[PDB]
């Protein structure tokens, strides 16, 4: 039960350059006073300064709700519009009381010592919430809507995008373990209903986006953008960068991955020959080590280049932040893409099918079908034990490490404990959870029991990270959008190099040559094929309107019906008669002469 | 100069079963002149009735202006809104005076025996149009929109359509006069800059769409549908027609296409054969009748199919009238898809590459570059002297065959010489100049002279058009919509086919047995090329914004903007010199400490 504190502004003073630091504590007391919110100090730890901040009038607050709520009909956000009436017919959720007193404590008016603005937990939240999602085993609409209220859209949307990523794996797990059973190994049909999955399940998520975005009133929030802090200028007209120096920046992008192509490319060759080095030249520290030397080895080389990737993102100036995470993610892709997944494509395109030729430079037949077991098994329950219980075995014994005061000697030593953690990010969960989706969507047909263990490590990353975001992290500043970045694209990327590699490989590791005809035949025929039904998947879930699109078209009418009932409410042969007597006139006329 | 008449309409009264004709016309007489509108009779020609209508007060009328114009703002056509006071801000253009007459003529109010509704001509304005057009070599901007005031939107969309395909063929027809003088014959580089260009004029096009159709205020007229007079409804809820007898009748398609593979087939057997028939067994007879067989062989054959077609159209009942012409003009493309090609893919996919094989069922090297000859050359000089000459020479002979009047001579004398012509419609002239664009984009690399003689064909097709609509053609009755209806997506699989036949030709009328590996390869190479240049050219031009859609984005936001500038216009260390204080101190005293 926190003391109705809404933010915790740190204050770090060192000790040099303190003569600078109680001047700008005084410039940091009088600054935030002067926008309306009231001010308490406590101790730090060792040299700091927690700062505790809350909204005191709360006239003022009501009218700053007000003078963003009809903010958001000015560019289109919402269509509807309700004098600071927005309390009982609508109320505050805590998503909005969180995020505009974020959007007072930084604003552009119309402090190199703070350290990082961060919001507070309610531990009387968290034992019900991870306790009551494992008693379930499926998850409703309605507690998806109680995640919304207290972290945001942003961390409320990435748990939409695993819950129905769960619910279309039991698809490819089902008719997965058919062609386990019934059918062979590497057979085609189970090449195309991986290939038809990777549309319906990419397709029936970018509708039901839309729904989802409706309903939660944050549909439009892509369409604005803010400019980023941290932005450069030379001069004004709005702000502008020369953006002819942006590409003498943006070009130094191609020795990154050209630097991405050789690095994670040289770990392989590690693999590869110190596999041979151990084999002919102690028996079982001869198969436990390869294991341990790529679990090891992968995320120390994926850190120092995606450090180095975050160091060149900041470079390269960027203006808005929807064009910096835009750059950010692509960045990272590239370089998670060449690490999981160039062990397994020198395996399934050069050494199964050329085996022959590139040895004077035999083929053994329990590589394919055992590198698959890998990234399956032995590399998720590794992520697993990382992603939980190293973090909270490391803040544990940290804890032990040690060398008014009525209940908050209790209540600051809640708090101390938050602010040396991390800020959790749902960037790096997109990424992993848009990585892991290719293996069952490229390289599954080769081991058609994929998709049946894949469906028990999203029944359990459903509420690890549940587990990570209320144990390890403190709680992510409450953010707006509508789909899930530029995640989406690269996941569209991530189908049709699914649906041509499936392909090769449902030819090659199965004619007695079998090379130069069939194969590209058979891609070929795969790729057109993908090219087709995602244009029926674009017609049979585009004549399907929604409920929610509803909710808009008639509110958009209904308004603009209202709006309109609330303000308003020669030859002359004149004689109708003797128009009408001429015409039974000159039709006997013309008739009693023929 | 006509007298002030807005339309004309016929009411032909036959010899039998015209004792409900002059009852039904008083129901025609009352029925109009309650909507508001005056009347005059006159003789027809040889049993009819011309009825003679115009507006007649207009105050109604001015009135009725209003009645749909904020209807416009209603349904989201246009973002702005103007108490009768819609004619000096911005006046009523002809589009809008003949169109709401129209509306008034036919309506929900919410005749077996009137022919046909049609609107007049001012041959005062057809002798100046027509002239300066045929003065100027280019076409301006602003003399397309003189022909939207006077025609309607739908009339002047197709000559904007044409305009913008005029000065995109001088791309390849330069391009194209090179690969004629300096390259060889059948070279690759011409093949992808017919591929590079089929998505340039085709992209570019798509955006210069929303442009001018922002600039006329009809953006958003393809939302709105409204119901066809001749739909069939079984139980109403709004009405609907049973959808699963729709599929009992959708699917007799499927026997005509099935007739169309062999109808228009069998014409190229019988052009074969009677080739070969008349080589070996008058030897300028010779030479001079396959051509004459093919020029009146073939718009017979297409006569009696799309005859046919029109029929399946109206028994497949349709409701909207959106709908109804998407499937008009897909039942009429096929069919004139196997027409215009089946002549032509035969000849360079079996003929010229099979020609060993097929022998004993040699090969000559004058085939293929003679048949693009006959659909460049001889066909289009076989059709302008179709599309204006035989009407206007039929027209002028049964001018000579026939068998108050101060002015009334001279003026009856033109208008009932009038209602025997034909409706002009912008259907057919787009499936023509949508059918030709296909040979400059599917087979042109096997003639690279085929760009720069259809360059000197639309620059008579842009004046032999508006010959045909003023002097042979009733001037049409003004519609409007957005887009050039369905036939954009069929200009889009004229793309992509295009791309595929055109590279799999640059391989096999040019490794020594030529086929299998390098055909395949080749093909495979110019078709995903061809979907890497689709997003390129969808990407720059896509970040660069129009200047009419910054008339849509201000307008929004202002009229937002001024509609609501005219209605508005605990632990508790009070003192915030006492908060100051203490964070003076504490900083201090940690650091007296250590
Ligand atoms: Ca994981
Ligand atoms: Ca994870
Ligand atoms: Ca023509
Ligand atoms: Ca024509």
């Amino acid at each position: 039960s926190n003391f109705g504190v809404d933010f915790v502004i740190h204050y770090k003073v060192p000790a040099a350059e303190r003569d600078e630091a109680e001047a700008g504590f005084v410039q940091l007391i009088r600054a935030l006073t002067t926008v309306g919110l009231a001010t308490e100090v406590r101790h730090g730890e060792n040299e700091s300064l927690l700062v505790f901040v809350k909204v005191a009038s709360p006239d003022l607050f009501a009218k700053q709700v007000y003078r963003a709520r009809l903010g958001d009909w000015l560019h289109g956000v919402r269509v509807s519009a309700p004098i600071a009436q927005a309390l009982q017919d609508e109320p505050v959720v805590e998503a909005e009381r969180l995020r505009l007193i974020y959007l007072m404590i930084t604003k552009p008016h119309n402090w190199k010592h703070v350290e990082s603005i961060f919001p507070l937990h309610s531990h009387s939240f968290n034992k019900e919430w991870i306790k009551k999602w494992s008693s379930k085993y499926t998850l409703e609409q309605t507690d998806i809507d109680n995640i919304r209220d207290k972290f945001g859209e942003s961390v409320a949307f990435y748990f939409a995008f695993l819950r129905s990523y769960f619910r279309f794996l039991v698809i490819p797990s089902a008719f997965g373990f058919g062609a386990w059973l019934l059918l062979g190994q590497f057979s085609y049909l189970y090449a195309l209903l991986c290939g038809l999955w990777s549309v319906v399940f990419f397709e029936y998520w970018k509708k039901q986006e839309v729904d989802l975005a409706v309903q939660w009133g944050v549909r439009g929030v892509s369409s604005i953008q803010q400019s980023r802090p941290e932005f450069e200028w030379e001069h004004e007209a709005v702000k502008v960068y020369p953006p002819m120096k942006r590409v003498k920046t943006q070009l130094l992008q191609i020795p990154f991955a050209l630097a991405c192509v050789v690095a994670a490319g040289a770990l392989i060759v590690t693999c590869n020959s110190l596999e041979v080095f151990i084999n002919e030249v102690g028996k079982q520290y001869l198969g436990f080590l390869p294991t341990i030397f790529l679990v090891i080895g992968t995320p120390t080389i994926s850190g120092v280049l995606m450090g180095a990737a975050e160091k060149l993102n900041a470079m390269e100036n960027y203006a808005t932040v929807d064009a910096h995470d835009a750059a950010l993610i692509q960045k990272q892709f590239v370089l998670n893409f060449m690490t999981s997944y160039m062990a397994l494509f020198f395996t399934a395109f050069v050494y199964i099918p050329f085996g022959h030729i590139l040895h004077p430079f035999q083929i053994n037949p329990a590589r394919i079908s055992n590198q698959m077991f890998y990234f399956t098994v032995t590399a998720q329950i590794v992520n697993f034990a990382t992603e939980v219980v190293v973090p909270y075995i490391k803040q544990q014994a940290f804890q032990k490490a040690k060398q008014d005061h009525e209940e908050e000697a209790e209540f600051l030593q809640r708090v101390r404990e938050e602010c040396t953690l991390e800020e959790y990010d749902v960037s790096g969960d997109y990424r992993e959870m848009v990585m892991q989706f290719g293996y069952v969507a490229m390289f599954s047909v080769a081991w058609p029991l994929a998709a049946c263990c894949f469906l028990v490590n999203n029944w359990v990353e459903l509420r690890s990270d549940a587990l990570k975001i209320a144990i390890s992290s403190r709680r992510p500043i409450p953010w707006r959008t509508d789909s899930i970045g530029p995640w989406l694209t690269a996941l569209s990327f991530l189908s049709w190099l699914g649906s041509i590699t499936s392909s090769a490989i449902v030819y090659l590791c199965s004619a007695s040559p079998l090379k130069a005809w069939g194969l590209l035949l058979s891609i070929l025929f795969a790729e057109h094929f993908y090219l087709v039904v995602q244009l029926a998947v674009r017609f049979v879930l585009s004549k399907l309107d929604s409920p929610g699109l509803q909710k808009e078209r008639k509110e958009r009418f209904q308004t603009k019906k209202r709006l309109l009932q609330e303000n308003l409410g020669w030859q002359r042969q004149r004689g109708m008669q003797e128009t009408i007597e001429i015409g039974r006139r000159m039709i006997e006329q013309q008739l009693a002469a023929g």
